[PDB]
């Protein structure tokens, strides 16, 4: 599933308005904070650390998001279907 919630994460930061930085690295940083066992408040915190052009709140519901569609992923949901709703909204 890894390679799958960094595409998904990559969505997620695409959305963001006014968001800056590269959202490739981003997205990887991500994800090898997650599977590697992070808590949600210790990824949080790790970006927050690096990245001072989004705020915590928004790197909050970025990191919540990957949790989710990570457990979503394991439950056999598909990427594309999660993918999909991350782009509507």
């Amino acid at each position: 599933y890894t390679e799958n919630l960094k595409v998904i994460v990559a969505e997620k930061l695409a959305g963001i308005p006014n968001f800056n930085e590269d959202i490739k690295y981003v997205a990887e940083y991500i994800v090898l904070l997650i599977v590697n066992g992070g808590t949600v408040e210790s990824v949080v915190d790790e970006l927050a650390s690096l990245f001072d052009s989004v705020s915590r709140d928004t790197l909050a519901n970025v990191v919540q998001t990957a949790f989710f569609a990570l457990e979503a992923l394991q439950q056999g949901e598909s990427a594309e279907n999660i993918v999909s709703k991350i782009r509507m909204m």
